[PDB]
């Protein structure tokens, strides 16, 4: 006789026994958080920080009634070959126009970096992504890095969170009225567009579960430590319910799969414990 947030608890540390990596997790379901494991910690975001870049796009597209379809000019020297861009591998060495919607499904379903520092720039700079996030009240974070600042320096700590503030900005976006509708259907939707990382939320759920979802994932070091292994989102129940969970992995020995493994195992633990009651 235990409660949902006690059968969670129980299963991941359970899990997490005897793996060489710190976790941090939290879920979020009926406007309360449900369960939290490392808490505390603040964790590198690595992709997952695409989520905020996109919530303060949307917000200023909003204020000034941008359409998602409107064109914008973006530059070959914008679409760099030294950083992962599923964009610039399709339109290489040229100039294009493109939708500001478009570079928001690059940047936050396929993970593309240059969409990414492309959209930034067009919010005013990551200071101007941090500060709209704070101005939601979220606190337990930070965003001062691009992703061109990240690879240059190094320094994957610059963008952080706690694993609630990701899962409370997420329901923010849902039950809040951020921007229109028509914005925040596109979100949802582009969410649950995600194509990569299908093993970790997603990989130990039936197949018809819909997830919207953020991956993040740094460098591994030759010495086998890899920084950071993230997944964020939301997860649709059978009553359409959402809940909403974050999974991070941090300075990790076990490989790419475990990783992933791991995410998916609290990802299922917590599936059938909220689908259970």
């Amino acid at each position: 006789n235990r409660t949902p947030k006690q059968k969670i608890e129980q299963q991941i540390d359970s899990l997490l026994k005897d793996k060489k990596a710190t976790v941090g997790v939290a879920v979020l379901a009926n406007d309360e958080t449900v369960a939290v494991y490392n808490n505390q910690i603040h964790f590198p975001l690595l992709s997952v920080f695409k989520f905020h870049v996109g919530l303060a796009v949307l917000d200023k597209m909003d204020k000034g009634h941008i359409a998602l379809d409107s064109l914008i000019e973006v530059k070959s020297s914008q679409l760099k070959s030294n950083t992962y861009s599923p964009l610039r591998d399709k339109f290489p060495d040229q100039d294009i126009t493109i939708s500001l919607g478009e570079l928001l499904k690059y940047t936050i379903s396929k993970s593309d970096n240059n969409t990414c520092d492309i959209l930034i720039e067009y919010v005013g700079g990551i200071d101007q992504v941090n500060e709209y996030v704070k101005s939601l009240g979220i606190k337990d974070c930070n965003l001062a890095a691009t992703e061109t600042l990240m690879h240059t320096s190094g320094d994957t700590d610059l963008n952080w969170s706690t694993p609630e503030e990701v899962v409370r900005l997420l329901n923010i976006a849902d039950k809040q009225p951020l921007f229109g509708t028509q914005y925040k259907d596109f979100l949802q939707a582009i969410m649950q567009e995600t194509s990569t990382g299908k093993d970790k939320l997603k990989g130990q759920l039936p197949a018809d579960v819909i997830v919207g979802h953020k991956t993040g994932s740094s460098d591994r070091t030759p010495e086998g430590i890899k920084i950071a292994d993230n997944d964020a989102g939301f997860v649709i129940l059978p009553n359409g319910q959402k809940y909403y969970i974050a999974v991070f992995v941090m300075e990790s020995q076990e490989t790419d799969a475990d990783n992933a493994a791991i995410i998916a195992s609290i990802s299922k633990i917590v599936y059938d414990t909220l689908n259970s009651d």
